[PDB]
């Protein structure tokens, strides 16, 4: 690890752990394009277990990236397209108002209002129906972005459809395994239980709950070793080689959408670079990330830009985590926590050694 | 040359041939990624001059191709975006209708009826500008397909703005370079005069005239070694080591709008593989091919599809040419004549042949 790195790391790292009171914690930093990792604290507090490289995280919203990269390799596989409509993979999905609303729509939140949250009360597939078929939408589709799970989250379901591959089977075979992750879950394996950490809530050693569209909203669990993996794949797609995967991986990158200065992509999300700290600072707050936005739509689209800094935060009860990378200075980082604290202060700390390069 | 290619090409060909009284003729066969050359009769007549595998052709349209990779490259480039106003890189084209009017529509054809070609009267930058000042749409942008050389023409000039550089100069460094087409031109240099064919008309001995945008139009002039190389290429970009062309490839066979059974992409035209025969023949007439026809719109777009007839007819006023491959059979075809005779000719006879594989 080159000094430098190491600095800027005790010096900002540190001080955000003892601040948010984060039990364990776990960063790289891909520099040049390689990684450099990180290491702090407790896995799980009363076995005295400490978080090493191997140490599995609940990304919670992070997962998107996986999703969203997974039905830009279905679009690269010719097995889906953007432009087709709902129903068309959902034929029982016969209200109206699924009219004009596409997978595009779906994967990227402009649907015109479809929930945050899947119901908990929403347990079978035919719940799931209902549900569906009972929402109707506040806007126009393709004309506000409202931060949801039920959106990428069907988006997810039906993209891996044709494939005839379940959602996690198609993930795991078209994703986790080409790219050598080894230890990247949906469902973690017993094999792998000692090293699951456990997520802090109030001081509850805590684990994901289980819900509808769970895995393709929020299932993935990880290990930094892996997520440092998954940026390098992401900011130089073209050394991939399956085709299809490094495809699905550029239009993950894809500008298909503008609110602010921040542009939607599949499951990630994109800034131009040099970026301006306090936009994606104060922009992190689910204040403004949760909430309903106007969106511009990019007709067509802007390939993946290699000039942006690309990034996702993700947080389930326990945990919390975050990822971002500047694809032209094949830099970035992943920060892993067992404990979901604010995200400002995630972004700040990335920005902080990332600017610090 | 296996022998049921050379057997389907002459079965084909020398009847074509005949019956269309066509001087001199160069074909190409890609099977399986290796290229089958043919060649007959005369470049020039009065000469006695055979057409050889270094005998250049007028391309007449099929140049539009190669302005399409262009110009999907100049975005791959982060240099230019379809989404952008014409304004932007030609700032007095300040008019009205100009209005919405983006790169995608002057490269699609769909801004709404620019006339197929421009005045001759038409000289000077200046007589460019009024030209397109004056110019009023028959519709909207985005609603009707209407095949035009002063549409895609000025996407091609103006593409390659940013990059400070000529039209033809971008062309050779960026395009034709790259792939090693050493005997492509806009221009011929002397040099390349000896195997320059002449067209003919009437039975006269014609070369392309000059116009405003010939160059982005149908200023290329090749040999079918060359376009073989154009063809294989273009089978598989995913080979080409530059990494924009590579992308402005795949860009330029992206499925931006779609009009009967076929699908609009950057110069190229596409079509679902397998195809029917009478669609793509019929279709080559002139009466349907320059007609408006009403576009819908692939919101987003639909990457470069494998299994697709891929294709483009191209005509001067003493030369006749076409191009179809199917990238997921490894199979392709390009026609050369120093004749311009009917296209449904032309694609029956490559449809025979393809189709006999």
């Amino acid at each position: 690890a080159p000094q430098q790195i190491n600095d800027i790391v005790h010096r900002t790292i540190t001080p955000l752990i003892e601040q948010q009171k984060i039990p364990g914690m776990a960063v790289a930093v891909i520099y040049q394009g390689k990684p450099y990792y990180f290491t702090w604290g407790y896995a799980d507090i009363a076995k005295k277990q400490p978080v090493t490289q191997q140490t599995l995280f609940e990304l919670g919203s992070v997962s998107k990236t996986f999703t969203g990269v997974l039905g830009g390799d279905a679009i690269a596989r010719g097995e889906i397209k953007l432009s087709d409509p709902t129903t068309k993979y959902w034929p029982e999905l016969t209200a109206k108002q699924w009219n004009g609303i596409t997978l595009l729509h779906l994967a990227t939140y402009t649907a015109g209002g479809l929930p945050l949250q899947v119901p908990d009360e929403v347990k079978s597939s035919s719940d799931l129906l209902r549900f569906y078929q009972n929402w109707q939408p506040a806007w126009a589709p393709g004309t506000q972005r409202l931060y949801a799970n039920s959106s990428i989250g069907l988006f997810g379901a039906l993209a891996v459809k044709p494939s005839g591959l379940s959602f996690e089977q198609a993930m795991q075979t078209r994703v986790f395994q080409p790219l050598k992750l080894n230890h990247t879950w949906i469902n973690v394996p017993p094999a792998e239980e000692k090293n699951y950490a456990w997520g802090y809530r109030e001081g509850k050693a805590v684990h994901v709950s289980p819900g509808a569209l769970d895995a393709e909203a929020y299932g993935v669990k990880s290990t930094i070793e892996d997520m440092a993996r998954w940026v390098q794949s992401n900011l130089k797609p073209l050394d991939i080689n399956e085709k299809t995967l490094q495809q699905g991986i550029q239009l993950a990158q894809s500008r298909y959408w503008q609110t602010g200065d921040m542009y939607q992509g599949l499951g990630w999300e994109m800034l131009d670079w040099p970026v301006n700290p306090d936009s994606i600072i104060n922009g992190s707050d689910n204040k403004i990330a949760l909430a309903a936005r106007p969106v511009k739509a990019i007709t067509p689209p802007t390939p993946a830009v290699r000039a942006s800094w690309v990034h996702k935060t993700g947080a389930t009860g326990g945990f919390g985590s975050y990822v971002a990378f500047i694809p032209e200075k094949e830099l970035g980082i992943v920060m892993l926590a067992n404990k979901n604290y604010p995200n400002p202060a995630r972004v700040d700390a990335a920005w902080q050694i990332l600017n610090a390069l």
